[PDB]
């Protein structure tokens, strides 16, 4: 009873997805009317951010589309946006339509729950079947980052409506703590990093936790903010602290621990984790965020995280000595707005890209 | 008795400028024939770089290229390439050839000693003259960089021919030092700084050095390089971090110090340096490293020198508690390579972007 997916996908890909403030977000009460709401909104912006990127897959090299994994990840897309269209003529006022609709968000859910190591399937089975070759790897390189923040931000509506529409934390909204406190999350990461750590090094370095809050000096620092984001990019990090921090120090007895600092300023929450792990060289800093090189994608997705509400995660290291992460944050939650990729002719023409010499001299 | 200057940039921009490395400077000598091979090499490359840069010039929106400024700059590369081209048909052999060349390369770097502000005040024409827009302007950023990178490595060139062929320190290669202790730099950089910063505050905060020698704790830094673009780069972070300190400090008589770290590497050689000036939002970063938003282009001209062999230098700040600078260079001279932008299709197309809707989003 339903069109064909190419029409569908025609007709919302020319709508831009419309990205929300996590103050927007808060707001959003749980009411019937809010509910109603809500599905009003998510059976039009869910096609909209379905179709966009389902757009850009399109675009991707012969190459990496023909992989199986990559047309696995194409199909389960074209399933959920038709799942979706089974509401477009359904009435809100209708109880059944609201309980049917979140019990169709959480199918999409779970039956996108491997789309990243999928894609990861996918990239490889490029890699192993021609070979890959510096354009296409560009090509790749954009797409993912779109494509993964893309992901998240669908993941995040999703979350919303189901976590919302039907606990630990009565306190939050969904997903998100409006009090989160910064440095508790923090130690939750290193807690769980530490365990990993002990468990294949038989030791860890400690940690060391110093705040400042510019405007406030003695009040801890809280944002608004969706914790399990702030861990997962916390986690990652502590992960490659650990590690360089235990491998540079074989020798030693005494491991330097790994330093933290959470500042709070007029418009960033800053973050920065600090090791001795010996470092890398500036030549092998942008690998770690290939998704080419490590094909472990922890480090690029989890800059995604921060680069969704605004923010973003840098890393500069001093070869030798050690390396500082810093993850960047909002302090403001109507700062905090959706960063969502959008397919236009800007987008389309990052794609029509092709082999020749650069810009700059080779010797 | 010369060809329009026409026809001569179109032969040389046909050629690439061709990158030489700190050893193939350091290793090049000063004999009667070294003479004559610096000179048949520089009457072909110094020709080749000034045309490949000249035809970028003309890549310019006629808004900038207009401007009075711009075209006077524009005049003295002309005349220093036609300077150049009356050496074609002359004898190497012939010592005034050589004495006449020395002196006419003399010429040229005292013309266009004044080319960076005189630059600046071409974007400043363009400003005031039309008024500014985002594409104009990323497309002056891009062609900024890679004039003044080309410049930089222009008068590394007759830099190195005058100082070798026509002294404080006698065991420098023209202006390279094949042993240049890296701490002495940063503390005639930091004296420099704080001779200004104590006329304008009466005060400066004080200077803190540590080394890490990875491979060898206890040696003293050195490498191969140029001192005075060392100190340049230094001095400039020196003045921002003084002035952050202090200003930021302004109900204080305790002055947090600069901490410096020279740490030496396999393959890099980085120094850090870190202020307790209070830090800047992330987003305000970018505009640090502008040529429009700063129309003062120290910044982006010291990060040009630590590029120009391979080197980098960044800015990461944590806002509420201060700001880190890292200037990253090759530690090794055989590493060290020139980087010079050159004329082709892939320069060619980043002059042709337009005005459009971007690839993200707004709300
Ligand atoms: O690149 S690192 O400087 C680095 C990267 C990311 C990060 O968040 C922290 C880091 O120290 N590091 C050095 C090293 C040495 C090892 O022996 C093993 C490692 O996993 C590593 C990782
Ligand atoms: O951007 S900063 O963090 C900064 C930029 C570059 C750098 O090399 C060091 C820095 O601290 N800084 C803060 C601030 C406050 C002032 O009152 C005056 C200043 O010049 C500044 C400069």
């Amino acid at each position: 009873s339903l069109a064909g997916a190419p029409k569908y996908i025609e007709h919302f890909s020319k709508f831009s997805p419309s990205p929300l403030s996590m103050k927007q977000f808060l707001d959003f009460g749980s009411s019937n009317a809010c509910e109603k709401t809500s599905f009003t909104f998510l059976r039009q912006e869910l096609p909209v951010r379905l179709a966009n990127i389902m757009k850009e897959i399109n675009l991707l090299p012969d190459r990496v589309l023909s992989t199986p994994s990559v047309q696995l990840v194409q199909s389960w897309y074209v399933q959920s946006l038709l799942d979706i269209m089974e509401f477009l003529d359904k009435d809100p006022e209708d109880h059944r339509t609201l309980s049917q609709f979140t019990d169709a968000l959480v199918t999409i859910r779970n039956r996108h729950n491997d789309v990243v190591p999928t894609m990861a399937q996918g990239v490889l089975e490029y890699k192993d079947t021609y070979g890959d070759d510096p354009v296409s790897n560009q090509n790749i390189q954009y797409f993912l980052d779109r494509f993964y923040l893309s992901r998240i931000s669908i993941r995040m509506l999703i979350n919303q409506h189901t976590l919302i529409f039907d606990p630990a934390h009565p306190k939050h909204i969904g997903s998100i703590d409006p009090n989160c406190n910064v440095s508790e999350v923090v130690k939750d990461a290193y807690d769980m990093a530490k365990l990993l750590c002990d468990k294949y090094y038989m030791a860890s370095p400690d940690l060391e936790i110093q705040e400042i809050n510019a405007a406030n000096s003695k009040q801890p620092i809280h944002m608004v903010y969706v914790p399990s984001h702030l861990y997962h990019m916390l986690f990652e990090l502590f992960k490659n602290a650990m590690r360089a921090t235990v491998e540079s120090h074989e020798s030693s007895l005494i491991l330097p621990p790994i330093k933290v600092m959470v500042a709070l300023g007029e418009e960033d929450l800053s973050i920065k984790m600090s090791d001795r792990g010996g470092g890398v060289p500036l030549r092998k800093i942008e690998r770690l965020f290939s998704y080419m090189y490590s094909t472990g994608y922890g480090l690029p997705i989890s800059r995604l995280y921060a680069k969704y509400f605004q923010g973003d995660l840098q890393l500069f290291s001093m070869e030798g000595f050690g390396t500082d992460a810093v993850i960047y944050l909002k302090a403001l939650s109507t700062d905090s707005v959706e960063r969502l990729p959008v397919y236009n002719k800007s987008a389309w023409r990052h794609y029509q890209t092709i082999q020749e010499a650069g810009d700059w001299c080779v010797p």
